[PDB]
């Protein structure tokens, strides 16, 4: 059954619950973004209004063929009536389309719930900082101290000179990264660019990325894999196995491939720098696990929770487990009190 907190009460609204069948009482169902655990259960037979952003809206059409007539695409950072009730989307900072939800509710209650977000001090000065939140619905994914990573714009960084390097000293390398979801699609974006080449990957994965309104997209992207020197491939397939078999495709035409492995985080982060991480290599191939991340730090986390001053937090990651909700609720306590709300 629905848990409580994909619940949003006072009103007949639900988050990212689409795996129950028909929740009682439920008028609207958000969808807060297109990753599969939080659209489950969506498919070209839902009779129900969907609200969402325009980006998730045309995933939701092309990709799930989930019938117009039931996807309502809103605008961000704009107030919107939605059954009665006032609403606002803003951006997660998450993948593409991604949204946080505020909620105005008839009694006066506000309710944030974050969806996937990765924390920013540029939320400080969005819509948020005009009124009082009481309910925060948090993204929990890393809420312990040992998760830290560097910035996206770091991590970038070395992606970048890498494969740059890589290419330069020997023309006939290929590079190739992994995918598996929307998301971290600045990863092969900014390798393609250093490198001028087009990125070429599937039909499958084309007509996803056709859906995220990227500007001149059709500059950058392309299903002719002869013509581009930087490859997507199933994220599944980034091992030595899989990368040989791929190189026997190309027909003699690279010698060398250097992979990159978006990861979350990983236990190399709590030791080693990002300058100073090494790759898995057999023969003419080198695997790079990059710890390139679209959820919030711990230090980010706690830095807008202590800026948002909430009177309850709800989690919405890691809550399967007393001892994963008993400590969350102690790092919850100790914000409160050092920051004195
Ligand atoms: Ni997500």
């Amino acid at each position: 059954t629905c848990p409580f907190y994909k619940k949003i009460p006072g009103t007949g609204f639900t988050v990212d619950a689409f795996q129950y069948g028909v929740v009682e009482g439920c008028t609207a169902y958000f969808l807060t973004h297109f990753h599969s655990d939080h659209y489950a259960g969506l498919s070209k037979h839902f009779t129900f209004p969907v609200y969402c952003s325009e980006i998730t809206g045309n995933l939701l059409k092309n990709k799930l063929h989930v019938q117009e007539q039931y996807i309502h695409p809103l605008p961000l950072d704009t107030e919107c009536i939605v059954n009665g009730v006032k609403v606002v989307l803003l951006d997660a900072n998450h993948c593409p389309g991604a949204v946080m939800i505020l909620f105005y509710l008839p009694n006066g209650t506000v309710i944030l719930h974050t969806g996937d977000f990765r924390a920013d001090p540029s939320m400080e000065r969005s819509l948020l900082a005009d009124q009082k939140v009481h309910m925060l619905y948090l993204d929990t994914t890393y809420c312990s101290p040992e998760y830290t990573f560097p910035s996206q714009q770091e991590v970038i960084r070395f992606a970048i000179n890498t494969a740059f390097e890589a290419v330069t000293l020997n023309p006939h390398a290929l590079v190739v990264c992994g995918t598996y979801s929307i998301g971290k699609e600045k990863v092969f974006l900014a390798i393609a660019d250093v490198l001028g080449s087009k990125v070429g990957m599937s039909q499958e994965k084309y007509k996803t990325l056709q859906c995220l309104n990227i500007p001149e997209i059709n500059s950058l992207i392309t299903t002719d894999m002869c013509s581009s020197l930087v490859h997507l491939l199933p994220m599944m397939q980034i091992n030595f196995k899989g990368l040989q078999s791929h190189l026997k495709k190309c027909g003699g035409k690279y010698n060398q491939i250097l992979a990159f492995r978006p990861t979350g985080w990983t236990h190399s982060n709590k030791f080693t720098r990002i300058a100073d991480v090494i790759p898995q290599t057999k023969g003419n191939i080198s695997i790079y696990g990059i710890p390139y991340s679209e959820h919030s730090s711990y230090l980010e986390m706690k830095r807008f929770v202590q800026w948002l001053k909430p009177q309850k937090i709800i989690p919405t990651v890691n809550v399967g487990t007393w001892k994963s909700r008993s400590t969350m609720e102690k790092y919850f306590r100790e914000w409160k009190l050092e920051a004195g709300y």
